[PDB]
């Protein structure tokens, strides 16, 4: 009655399943724009839904790689959780979205999203604790296939999943430097810092900019289910794959007058624009006075 139905369930298998991604959209940084340049109503609400169904290797066979879009921080706790589920775990790459107009931003504002989503493992995964024991050791295998193909050890984290560090905003290279960059200090150490946060974090880094990169669907299409040889050459523009890290090759890059690993610079690049100035500030507390007071202040002023 049903048993040739199970068979008939059982004919193929080419089925990739509802597939999620859930970036961090951060204050403009062209995440309307990341979309509209990978593929727009309005962006006030946050989790600002997108759906992917794109060219499943050899046609598209609707890679359904729902993405989600949050922005700000005012308890979007549960829109994560309309956002993730405890199925949802594997297919999870979470992208991390920032810019280049405040890069400063991006150094502690990536470890603010980061908390947010080390929060959501212990307050969404923690019913599920089967993939605790489970995806733990997955993401020991996994992380050992991090670093091969790819072209030992290092103190990376706890955050292990698919997992991956973007940037924006990259093509105003030249208008930061014409600002107040124009020193090889500024552009190794936020990359030192940015590689160094997504080795550690298990990720990976990746630019990309106004009308450029196209570097994206690669590793994602790559991961979610094609290759690509990296590039750390241009320093105009930077493609970080996972796994084609060290902690040395870095460590020259902030060495060559890069003041050697400074634990403060991060006010270097977080007091040119942040602590530029405040241009339309309106803190007067101008003028109020009173009646009563002013009249028997006269009267001594009487004699």
């Amino acid at each position: 009655s049903s048993i040739l139905s199970e068979v008939s369930t059982r004919a193929r298998s080419k089925l990739p399943s509802g597939k999620n991604i859930l970036v961090f959209g951060e204050d403009g940084s062209g995440k309307t724009t990341l979309m509209t340049k990978l593929q727009h109503g309005k962006k006030g609400r946050g989790l600002e839904y997108l759906y992917l169904s794109v060219h499943d290797e050899d046609r598209d066979d609707h890679t359904r790689c729902n993405v989600w879009i949050l922005d700000g921080d005012l308890y979007h706790k549960g829109l994560l959780k309309f956002a993730v589920s405890a199925e949802s775990l594997p297919e999870t790459l979470v992208i991390f979205v920032a810019d280049m107009s405040r890069p400063w931003t991006v150094m502690e504002s990536l470890q603010k999203w980061a908390s947010v989503l080390r929060e959501h493992i212990d307050k969404m995964k923690i019913p599920p604790e089967k993939m605790r024991e489970l995806e733990r050791k997955f993401v020991k295998d996994f992380q050992d296939y991090m670093e091969p193909e790819e072209g030992d050890n290092v103190l990376t984290h706890n955050l292990g999943i698919p997992v991956l560090v973007v940037c924006t905003k990259c093509d105003a290279v030249s208008v930061l430097e014409k600002e107040h960059d124009y020193r090889d200090e500024h552009l190794d150490f936020i990359q030192s810092h940015l590689r160094r946060f997504c080795l550690q974090y298990g990720a990976a880094l990746i630019y990309t900019s106004v009308k450029e990169e196209k570097n994206l669907d690669l590793l994602y299409k790559y991961i979610v289910h094609f290759t690509t040889p990296a590039l750390v050459v241009e320093k105009d523009a930077v493609f970080i794959p996972a796994g084609w890290d060290n902690e040395k090759k870095i460590a020259i890059l902030h060495e060559n007058f890069t003041t050697v690993k400074p634990e403060d610079a991060y006010e270097d690049f977080i007091v040119k624009p942040p602590v530029r100035k405040l241009v339309h500030d309106k803190e007067l507390a101008a003028e109020d006075e009173q009646v009563f007071l002013m009249k028997q202040q006269s009267l001594l002023a009487k004699q």
